[PDB]
C-alpha cells in the first residue's frame, strides 16, 4: 500500500487552497497541496473584474470602510449569509490586498489629476488629489456605491494566483498536480485524509494528515452553459458529500452572469455595459429601457439576467443552431474607447467569436457563473466531519447567502485562505490522530476495487451521453427562472440518470492516463451534486437572491429565513437528504429588509425582524448619543471572532 | 513532522536485510531498506571463506546431507543452540545456494578429472567423476569432515551480496542509504517503526511500518582488535535494547579468528593454514606441534586461538609498538603455490603489510570476528517486542549457540533472510496497526531534543578518548581467556565510561553531515552493548564454546545449559538486567555430549542428558528396525517448522 503523510493536507490549488497552504507551511507544518492541474491554471486565474476591499484610497472610494462593505454584502446576500462571517471577511479584505501588494501583485495605482470617467448618473470628470498618488486604485464594479474593486489592469485573478503560488514555492510547500482526491478517509466522525488517484500512473494512494482542507472551487460544469473552466465539476463537493457526514449548504444558490459570450461561455467583462454597452434583441432594438426605464442597462446584474430571459420568452430572441441568444453592442462606444479601455474584450470576440466588437455585435446569453453553495462549515471553516475544513468557492462559510457580490469571491478565496488557514493550522498543530492501517487499507482497497469494476463493466450506457443529458436538464430546469413542475421533472430525470451512470461501459481498459475512466467515476459524483442543487431548488418554496421561483415570487422571511443543508447518509439512497439551519435574527447586525435591487415589498416580513430592528435602532441611538465610535457600536450589535493575527484595525488615508 | 510509511521496514542492507526485503517486496508489500552506507558495501561483502550447504556434488562432499550438516552445527555450538532452528537452517541452505545460482552468482564449478589436493591426513589426489562436471563445487572449510563450503573463487560474500542487492533493485525495493536508525518507535509492547537520522541533512524522520526487521550485523567494533568493518558497532542491537522490552541473547558469545593480520585486523583466509601455513613464535619456532602433537597447525580454529595466547603468555610473543603478536609463515608453501592458490592473501600482505608472503612472515594475532549474540527472537525471527523481527548476525535466532561454524554465518544471513522473510511478510500482510501521531511526535521530538542537547553540551569529555578506552577494556578483559577478577574490573570501568559518555562535548555544532555528532550518540549505545557482553561474561560461571572462564574451565550442563537474556527496562539503570532461558533437553534431537574439539570429559554431565540420550537411541533403533527413512526418524526425534514455500526436500546427485 502507498501512503503519504503530511501534517496539513490541502485539496485544491486555487487562491483559497494555496493561501491556506502558506498559512500552515509558514508555521512548520509539513503541507501538501493536491491539484488536478498545475496550480497556476486554476479557475481563479480567469478573474478580470477585480477584488473588493474597503481601502478608501481613491476619490470614488473616499469614506469607504468595513461597515459600508459589510452592508453591501449582507443586503446583496438577501439576508441568507451568516453576518458574523461577513464581518470577519470585510475586516480582513484590506489586509489581504496589502499583503498581496507586499508579495508583488502589480495592483493598478492612482496618479494625481483629472480623469474622463463614466458615472452613469453624471459621466463627468473625477479628480485624484496628490496625497492619493501611488496608492492602490479601485474601479466601479459589483454595483456598490463606493468603488472598492481593486485590480491589476485586466488580469487580476492571474497576478493574484501567481503571487500566492510563488509564495508556496518559496516556503517549500509540496505541490502535487495531476492528482485527484476521489474519496475522503474518515472514521468515528473524524477526517484523516483522502484516497487519491494519480491521473498519470493510475496509482491509488492514501494521503493521511492531521487535518484536511477542501478548496476545490465551484460546481458550474453540471450545467451545459457556464463561464467555468472545464475542471469545475464539483468532485471536491461530492467526496465531502459521500462521507455521509459532511453537509452541503445552499446548493440551490447558483449565480448567473448576464453577458457571457454565447455559446462558448467565455466571459465579456461587466465593464462593457458599465462603460456603455448596449443589449439588443433580434430586431436590433435596445430593450432594457423598456423593462428598466430608470436603471436601464446599468440595472443590477441580477435584474439584467432576468429581463434578458423574459425578453427571449416573449419571442424576441435570436435563433441559433445552439439555441436562442441576444446581442451585446459595444461598437457604440467608439473604436477608440474600445481599443484603449476594452482592448481585452476586443481580443476575445476576435480570437473566439471571430468578430471585431468595434463593428459587429457579440452574441450573449446569461450562464451559470458562481457557486454560492458548497461544503457547510462553522465560522472557522471546519465541516461537521471533524478535521475537514473548506475554504473558497467550494465552501458555504456563507458570507454570500443567496447572492454573492461581484468582486467578493476572489476576495473571499484569499481572505478565507488567511482566516481558515489560521484555524486550520491551529487544528493541525493541536489535534492528535489515531491512524489505523485497517481503515486506510479499507478505503484504498475500496477505491482500487471501484476502479477495477469500472474498467471491467459490461454496461452499455455511454458516459458522455449521460453527462451531456445532465447538463441540458440543469440548464433547462434549474436556471434563472424555476417552477415546481419543471423542478420535479428535473429531479426525477437526474435520479434516473444517476442510476444509469452505474451501467456505464468504457472502451479503454488501461488504468493509467485514461480520460474515459476519469469520466466514469466523476459523472456519478456530478449527478449527486446536481441532485442536491435541483432538489434543494424544488423544496425551497420562495424566491431569494439568485433563486427565483415563479410559483413563489416572494422572499419568505417567516418560513425560509434559513439555510438548506444536504447530506447523503445512506449510500443506497438515490436522493439527497435535506434539513434546514435557521438563521437567528437576534444575531444579526442588520435585520432583514429591502435588498436594494429588484421590486419592493416583494418579501413576507417576519415579526421577529421588526422587533430586532427596533432593538438595533435603540442600541445605536443610545451609544451614538454617548459619543461612541462605530467600532464599539458594532461590538454591541453583533460581536464576531477573528484569529489573533488579524484582530488589528485597518489604517486608512485620513485617519 | 516528517513521516515515511511502508508496509515492511528493513533496517540493515547486508545479506540478511536485502534478502528479507526481496521476500516482502515480491508479494506486493511496499518495503524500505535503511542503511548507513550503500548496501553493496556492507560487511557481508568481505566474506572469502564461503557458504556452508549440504549439496553433496563433489567427491569430498559425497554422501553429505542435512543430518551431517545439522550435527556439525549442533556440536559446534557446544549445545547452546536451538536445535529446531538449526534444522530449519540446514534444510534450507541448499535451496539458498541454488536460488543464488539462478540469480547469477558465479559459484566455482566442478570439472572432471584428478586434482592435487591437500587432505592433511593424506595429501593425495582427488577425482571428480564425469557426472559431477559443471555442478557447484565445494572446498575444505570450517573443519567439517564433509567438504560443503561453496564459493565464488575468492570473493563469495561479494558476489552473493551484489546478486541480492541487484534483485532488490529489480523488484523496486526502496533503498535509502546514509540513513541511521537511532531509536525504535513502540507502544503497548508493539513496534511501529524507527526514528531515523539522515546522515547527510541531519533531519530526524519517523519511518512507520506494520513490521520492522533489524539486520544490522555484528558488534565487533566494541573491541580494539576486530576483523569487522568500521560500521559494525552494534547500534542496531542497542536500539532494540533501549526499547526496554526486546532482549539480547548470549551477548557474551563472541568468536575470534586466529590469524587476522596484526594490527590492522585485515583477514588472512583460513586456507593459509589449511594449505600448509605455519605459525611461528619470536624465535621462528613452529610451536603448534608442541601443544597439539596430532592436529598441529590444523587443529580446530578455536584451539589454535587459545594456544596462540598461551604461547604469548609464556613470553614467546613478538614485541611490537602496537602490542604482542606471532608470525604466520606461508612462504614454506612455495612461491608457485601462493601465487596460484593464494594470490589474494599475497596481495593483502603487500597492499597493507607491505611484504611478499612468498618471502617474509606475516604478523598475526587472534581478534574478534563474529557475533553469535544478538537480538533474541523465536524460531520465526520475531523479538519479544511484537512486530520487531531480526535476522542475520544481528540476531540470536540461535543456530550458532556458543560457537558458530565457519561458513555458517553468510549461509545464515541468506537463509534467515528467506525464512524470517516469509514470516515477516506474513506478519506485515496480516497485522493491523494503530499509528498514533501523539506517539510518533513524542519519539521524533525526543530525538530532536537529544541531538540538540549533544550539540549544546558543555561537557568536557572527549568522545574518541572514551570510545578508545572502551575498546582496550574489551580486548584486555573480555577476550579469548576470561576470569571473574578481570571481568569485574571491566564491568566497573565500562559503567564509569558510560556515565562519562554523557558529559561529552563536541567542537562542530552543525546538525548535518557531522561525524563528531554521530560518535556522540553512537558511543553511549556501544557502551551499553559492551556492558551486556562483559556482564554476561562475568555472570556465566562456566566455559562453553568460545566463552572460556579460566576460573570455571568446565562446561556446566547442569547449571548453565541455557541462554543469557539481557534487557534494559529502566533507562535510569547503568547495568543490564540479566535473565536466563533454559534449554529443554527433551526438545533436543542430539543430547549434550562431547563437542568433538578440545579436551575430553571437560563438561559436567546433566542426568537429564543421559536419560534423553537413551530415549533417542531407543526411538532410532525401533524405527530403524521397522525400515524407516532418516526423514521419518528425524520427525520422531524433534519435529520442526518451515514456511510452506520451503517445506520441500533437497534433490541431490544420486537420489
Ligand atoms: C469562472 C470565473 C469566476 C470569476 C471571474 C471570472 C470567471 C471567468 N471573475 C471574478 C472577479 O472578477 N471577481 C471575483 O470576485 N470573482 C470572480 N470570479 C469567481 C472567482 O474567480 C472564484 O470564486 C475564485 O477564483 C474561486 O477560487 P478557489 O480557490 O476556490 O477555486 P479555484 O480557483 O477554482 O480552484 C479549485 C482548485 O481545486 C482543484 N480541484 C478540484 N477538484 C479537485 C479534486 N477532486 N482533487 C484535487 N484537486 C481538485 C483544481 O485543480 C483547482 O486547482
Ligand atoms: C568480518 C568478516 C565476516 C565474515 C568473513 C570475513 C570477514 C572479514 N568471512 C565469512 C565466511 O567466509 N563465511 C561465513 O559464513 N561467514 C563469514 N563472515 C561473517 C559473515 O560475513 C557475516 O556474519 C554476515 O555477512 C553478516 O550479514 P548481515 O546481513 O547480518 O550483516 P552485514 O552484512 O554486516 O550488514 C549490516 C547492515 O546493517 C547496516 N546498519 C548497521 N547499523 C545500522 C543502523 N543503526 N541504522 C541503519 N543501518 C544500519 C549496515 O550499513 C549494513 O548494511
Ligand atoms: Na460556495
Ligand atoms: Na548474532
Amino acid at each position: 500500500m502507498k501512503v503519504q503523510y503530511c501534517d496539513s493536507l490541502v485539496i485544491g490549488g486555487g487562491l483559497a487552497g494555496l493561501r491556506a497552504a502558506v498559512a500552515t507551511q509558514q508555521k512548520g507544518l509539513s503541507t501538501i497541496v493536491l491539484s488536478l492541474i498545475p496550480v497556476k491554471r486554476s479557475h481563479s486565474a480567469a478573474a478580470q473584474g477585480g477584488m473588493q476591499a474597503s481601502l478608501g484610497n481613491s476619490k470614488m472610494s473616499d469614506g469607504d470602510n468595513e461597515d459600508l462593505h459589510f452592508m453591501d454584502t449582507v443586503k446583496g446576500s438577501d439576508w441568507g449569509c451568516d453576518q458574523k462571517v461577513a464581518r470577519m471577511f470585510v475586516n480582513t479584505a484590506p489586509k489581504a490586498i496589502r499583503e498581496l501588494a507586499a508579495w508583488g501583485v502589480p495592483w493598478t495605482r492612482i496618479h494625481k489629476g483629472d480623469r474622463m470617467a463614466i458615472i452613469n448618473a453624471q459621466k463627468t470628470t473625477i479628480t485624484e488629489e496628490d496625497f492619493r498618488h501611488g496608492l492602490i486604485h479601485s474601479r466601479d464594479f459589483g454595483g456598490t456605491k463606493k468603488w472598492r474593486t481593486c485590480y491589476t489592469a485586466d488580469a487580476t485573478g492571474h497576478t493574484m494566483l501567481f503571487a500566492v503560488a510563488n509564495e508556496c514555492l518559496k516556503l517549500g510547500v509540496s505541490i502535487q498536480d495531476r492528482k485527484e482526491a476521489i474519496a475522503l478517509i474518515h472514521q468515528d466522525g473524524k477526517c484523516y485524509g483522502a484516497v487519491v488517484r494519480d491521473l498519470v500512473t493510475g496509482d491509488i494512494i492514501a494521503y493521511v494528515a492531521k487535518g484536511t482542507l477542501i478548496a476545490t472551487g465551484g460546481y458550474g460544469r453540471i450545467y451545459k452553459n457556464t463561464t467555468n473552466a472545464v475542471v469545475c465539476e464539483g468532485t471536491g463537493t461530492a467526496i465531502a458529500l459521500e462521507t455521509g457526514i459532511a453537509q452541503l449548504g445552499n446548493m440551490e444558490a447558483v449565480q448567473f452572469h448576464p453577458t457571457p459570450l454565447f455559446p462558448s461561455g467565455i466571459l465579456l467583462t461587466e465593464g462593457c455595459r458599465g462603460d456603455g454597452g448596449i443589449l439588443r434583441d433580434v430586431d436590433g432594438h435596445r430593450f432594457m429601457p423598456d423593462y428598466e426605464p430608470e436603471k436601464k442597462e446599468l440595472a443590477s446584474r441580477d435584474v439584467v439576467s432576468r429581463r434578458m430571459i423574459e425578453h427571449i420568452r416573449k419571442g424576441k430572441g435570436v435563433q441559433s443552431p445552439y439555441g436562442q441568444h441576444l446581442w451585446l453592442d459595444i461598437s457604440i462606444l467608439g473604436r477608440k474607447h474600445i481599443e484603449t479601455n476594452l482592448r481585452d474584450v476586443q481580443e476575445i470576440c476576435e480570437y473566439f467569436a471571430g468578430i471585431d466588437p468595434a463593428e459587429k455585435w457579440a452574441p450573449v446569453l446569461p450562464m451559470q457563473h458562481y457557486s454560492m453553495g458548497g461544503i457547510r462549515t462553522d465560522y472557522r471553516g471546519e465541516a461537521k466531519l471533524k478535521g475537514l475544513f473548506s475554504a473558497g468557492e467550494a465552501a458555504c462559510w456563507d458570507m454570500h447567502g443567496f447572492n454573492r457580490l461581484g468582486g467578493n469571491s476572489v476576495s473571499e478565496a484569499v481572505v478565507a485562505g488567511m482566516i481558515v488557514g489560521e484555524y486550520f493550522a491551529e487544528h493541525c498543530a493541536n489535534t492528535q490522530v489515531d491512524l489505523e492501517t485497517k481503515t486506510l487499507e479499507k478505503f484504498v482497497k475500496g477505491q482500487e476495487a471501484y476502479m477495477k469494476s469500472l474498467v471491467e463493466s459490461k454496461g452499455t450506457e455511454d458516459v458522455f451521453k449521460i453527462k451531456n443529458r445532465m447538463k441540458d436538464v440543469m440548464d433547462d430546469n434549474v436556471g434563472i427562472f424555476r417552477d415546481g413542475p419543471h423542478l420535479e421533472k428535473a429531479v426525477k430525470e437526474l435520479e434516473e440518470l444517476y442510476k444509469k451512470s452505474k451501467n456505464v461501459g468504457i472502451k479503454n481498459k488501461r488504468l493509467h492516463a485514461n480520460p474515459e475512466l476519469e469520466e466514469a467515476y466523476r459523472v456519478p459524483m456530478m449527478l449527486k451534486v446536481a441532485l442536491c442543487v435541483a432538489k434543494g431548488a424544488l423544496d425551497r418554496t420562495e424566491s431569494r437572491g439568485a433563486h427565483n421561483r415563479e410559483d413563489y415570487p416572494k422572499r419568505d422571511d417567516i418560513n425560509w429565513l434559513n439555510r438548506t443543508l444536504a447530506s447523503w447518509p445512506n449510500p443506497e439512497q438515490t436522493l439527497p437528504t435535506l434539513e434546514y439551519e435557521a438563521l437567528d435574527v437576534n444575531e444579526m447586525e442588520i435585520a432583514p429588509g429591502y435588498r436594494g435591487y429588484g421590486a419592493k415589498g416583494n418579501y413576507i416580513e417576519n415579526p421577529l425582524s421588526v422587533k430586532r430592528q427596533e432593538e438595533i435602532d435603540k442600541i445605536q441611538s443610545e451609544l451614538e448619543a454617548a459619543g461612541k465610535d462605530r467600532h464599539a457600536i458594532q461590538e454591541a450589535l453583533m460581536p464576531y471572532e477573528l484569529p489573533a493575527k488579524y484582530k488589528a484595525r485597518n489604517e486608512r488615508l485620513g485617519d
